[PDB]
């Protein structure tokens, strides 16, 4: 029993971490193989994050500016290429810790593991979601660059973030492992609009099926309702619109619960409509968003990596 | 920016994690050097754990039958011997990844990550505090024993806790590395009181004072307090009575924010008072009191290991 924040085992990330400095600033770097992955923005001075021409500012650089090192292990660069809002800087030796892995670039509602790093050295470990502006709530400073966002299923690693940017409302921006950024967000130093955020509603769901499982059961109710009426609720409250596609991945929560999905749907109208009225759920006094169904399975069913 | 609950980095911990199995179910051990450490009730069967004779017990067994497996590769047992409530299990392999580390019995309002693992396989990783009644709020299955929770400092890896058991209430009991129980409990299947609990107020102000640095400060008021006025009010509302030796501890915060201890305490008082009115501090809308001072002053200055 009980129901954490929990993140994955960080270890197989922890041998991939290297710093990188380019001239100025040192910042975090992924090694996979012979592949050195960092922010681009690696090669710019403070003056440059205004409004860098990354073409023109790479192109002053050659292999060996790049200074790659791994703890106390020097790497060698022998090739770099910007790829989108990346660098990928190749180097003369594999890295023998790499895991298995894939690139993935998550969907707005999914969550992941971030492990953040200055100077190529790991400092924490959290879980967060991917808002669905494409922003997320992390914990960066600068110099976190670099730190990577990611899953484990069995032996694989998934990566799916790399952080690059604090926006002026203090949350985060970042890419994928190809560099597109997350979001309309670009690598300079301006103000950026991220869209109207929403609360991930089969989120909150899992997380009220995990409360039922942990045997918090007060806010179930004897009402029941409809997708249609229910998502009435959702636009009121600022909450994404519930699809069958929702309510087919809840199937196994609900059957672990033998509680339908519209049942549940009920339980959460009513206590977006009337609150907590200063209750508590799995020690929160808000209405939880980010875990997944799947978090909430693997969780309360002990899979291991 | 922003203040996420964070875990250490979990691999240097991963490397010591085994499987340990005495004649029926498998928990995890910790290897260190030439030692497995683990729940002593490794050698019980659901019926012994009723009410479990340890040394009558253990007597029945022999080196031959504790398999110890790390990964794939068996380990040797050589002696076993029982210190309080674990095992120690000599086998005669150095663990190649064994960590500095040192054993520590940590002190009621403190904080530590934990590893939950099953099978000696990792599964996740979170933070959690030591509440003042010795029990934890984890998130724990069947075969999670043996998990350990644990710190880092610089190199160093201060094991703190060993997970044994879950109270029929859903809160978790355990262990120092010695054996010793944190709180009044035993290792055997029987209804346990916990202590009463209380809010650890030192942390609930280390976490108001991350919470300014964050930017979120609509909870400071024009009001100030004394440590006997505001000691009133923590125990009307069961909170640990704040010392001077705390206020000491929470000098580098009050110095960073320019704001006072007994001022905090004040803003405290009517957070306590008034309760929070349907706002939020930093996406919590309730007190929280899971962070150190320690552990603010870390995480809003990027010290890593
Ligand atoms: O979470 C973060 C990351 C970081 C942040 O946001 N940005 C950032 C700020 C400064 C530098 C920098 C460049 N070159 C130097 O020689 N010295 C420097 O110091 C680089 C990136 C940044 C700013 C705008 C655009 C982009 Cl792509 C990155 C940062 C600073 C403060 C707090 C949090 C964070
Ligand atoms: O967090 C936990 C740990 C676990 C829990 O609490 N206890 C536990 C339950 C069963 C066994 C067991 C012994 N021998 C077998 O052959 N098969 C078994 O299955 C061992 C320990 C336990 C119970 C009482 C006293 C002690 Cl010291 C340990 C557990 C079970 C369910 C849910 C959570 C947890
Ligand atoms: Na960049
Ligand atoms: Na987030
Ligand atoms: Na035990
Ligand atoms: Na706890």
């Amino acid at each position: 029993s009980g129901f954490r924040k929990m993140a994955f085992p960080s270890g197989k990330v922890e041998g991939c971490m290297v710093q990188v400095t380019c001239g100025t600033t040192t910042l975090n770097g992924l090694w996979l193989d012979d592949v050195v992955y960092c922010p681009r923005h690696v090669i710019c001075t403070s003056e440059d994050m205004l409004n860098p021409n990354y073409e023109d500012l790479l192109i002053r650089k050659s292999n060996h500016n790049f200074l790659v090192q791994a703890g106390n292990v020097q790497l060698r660069v022998i090739g770099h290429s910007m790829q989108n809002c990346v660098l990928k800087l190749k180097v003369d030796t594999a890295n023998p810790k790499t895991p298995k892995y894939k690139f993935v670039r998550i969907q707005p509602g999914q969550t992941f593991s971030v492990l953040a790093c200055y100077n190529g050295s790991p400092s924490g470990v959290y879980q967060c979601a991917m808002r669905p502006n494409f922003t997320i709530k992390g914990s960066f400073l600068n110099g976190s660059c670099g730190s990577v966002g990611f899953n484990i299923d069995y032996d694989c690693v998934s990566f799916c973030y790399m952080h690059h940017m604090e926006l002026p409302t203090g949350v985060h921006a970042g890419t994928d492992l190809e560099g597109n950024f997350y979001g309309p967000f670009v690598d300079r130093q301006t103000a950026q609009a991220a869209g109207t955020d929403t609360t991930i509603t089969v989120n909150v769901l899992a997380w009220l099926y995990a409360a039922v499982i942990n045997g918090d059961r007060w806010f179930l109710n004897r009402f029941t309702t409809t997708l249609n009426d229910f998502n009435l609720v959702a636009m009121k409250y600022n909450y994404e619109p519930l699809t069958q596609d929702h309510v087919d991945i809840l199937g196994p929560l609900s059957a672990q619960t033998g509680i339908a999905v519209l049942d549940m749907c009920a339980s959460l109208k009513e206590l977006l409509q009337n609150g907590m009225n200063g209750r508590t759920i799995l020690g929160s006094a808000l209405l939880e968003d980010e875990f997944t169904p799947f978090d909430v399975v693997r969780q309360c069913s002990g899979v291991t990596f």
